[PDB]
C-alpha cells in the first residue's frame, strides 16, 4: 500500500496473508473454510496465515492453515487478468473471533464514488522496495468507467474496476496483490493489476466480484 496508514492490529479481521516462506499475496475470508483471492496468486504449497498484524513476528491470535485446494476460475486468462479470482479451501475450518471474522459478499455491484477500504502488507514505495512488517489500509473511491477506460484504453473489462486516485501518491503495490476492496461492509473488489504504483492518472484496477457471486456460491457449494 502506497500513501496508506497504519490499520491498527486486527482491525481488518477478514484479511488474510498467503505464505509460502515468505507473504506473497494477500485474501479475504469469506466463511470459515474458504478464502478469496486473485487467480494471478495461484501457486502449490500455500500456507494461509489469519489474525495477522506484524508478519514478522509471532504476536497471538494468528492462525496458520494449509490450503487444502485452490480453485483459479476457469476463465482466468493470465494475458489479459480477465476473471482474475481464485477460491481456496482451508484443510481445516477457522476459529472465528473477533480478530479473525469472514466479510460478507455484495448483493449488488458498488457505484462510482463509493468509498472503500483496501488493505496489505505490500510496498509501501512507489519508487523503489519498501515491504512493512504490519497491515496497511487505504480509503479509495470507485473510479467511473469513463474514467477506467480512458486511463487504460482497450484493456478494461466488464470484470474489472479502477478505484484509487488520478493525481497520484496512493495506491495498492506490489505484495498487496489477492487483497481485499471493501465497500460499506461488503467485498467488492480483489487487488488485480496496474501499471506502476501511484503514478500519475494510473489507478489501480480491481476484479469486480460483484460479477462473480453465483460462481462463488455454485463452487463452494459444490466442493
Ligand atoms: C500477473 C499480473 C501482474 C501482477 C499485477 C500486475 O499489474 N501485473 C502486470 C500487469 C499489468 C497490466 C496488465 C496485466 C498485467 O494484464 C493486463 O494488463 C500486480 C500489481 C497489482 C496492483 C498494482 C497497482 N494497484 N498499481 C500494480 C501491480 N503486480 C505486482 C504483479 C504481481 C506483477
Ligand atoms: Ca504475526
Amino acid at each position: 500500500i502506497v500513501g496508506g496508514y497504519t490499520c491498527g492490529a486486527n482491525t481488518v479481521p477478514y484479511q488474510v496473508s498467503l505464505n509460502s516462506g515468505y507473504h506473497f499475496c494477500g485474501g479475504s475470508l469469506i466463511n470459515s473454510q474458504w478464502v478469496v483471492s486473485a487467480a494471478h496468486c495461484y501457486k502449490s504449497g500455500i500456507q494461509v496465515r489469519l489474525g495477522e498484524d506484524n508478519i514478522n513476528v509471532v504476536e497471538g491470535n494468528e492462525q496458520f492453515i494449509s490450503a487444502s485446494k485452490s480453485i483459479v476460475h476457469p476463465s482466468y486468462n493470465s494475458n489479459t487478468l480477465n476473471n482474475d479470482i481464485m477460491l481456496i479451501k482451508l484443510k481445516s475450518a477457522a476459529s472465528l473471533n473477533s480478530r479473525v471474522a469472514s466479510i460478507s459478499l455484495p448483493t449488488s455491484c458498488a457505484s462510482a464514488g463509493t468509498q472503500c477500504l483496501i488493505s496489505g502488507w505490500g510496498n509501501t514505495k512507489s519508487s523503489g522496495t519498501s515491504y512493512p512488517d504490519v497491515l496497511k489500509c487505504l480509503k479509495a473511491p470507485i473510479l467511473s468507467d469513463s474514467s477506467c477506460k480512458s486511463a487504460y484504453p482497450g484493456q478494461i473489462t466488464s470484470n474489472m474496476f479502477c478505484a484509487g486516485y488520478l493525481e497520484g501518491g496512493k495506491d495498492s503495490c506490489q505484495g498487496d496483490s489477492g487483497g481485499p476492496v471493501v465497500c460499506s461492509g461488503k467485498l467488492q473488489g480483489i487487488v488485480s493489476w496496474g501499471s506502476g504504483c501511484a503514478q500519475k492518472n494510473k489507478p489501480g484496477v480491481y476484479t469486480k466480484v460483484c460479477n462473480y457471486v453465483s460462481w462463488i456460491k455454485q463452487t463452494i457449494a459444490s466442493n
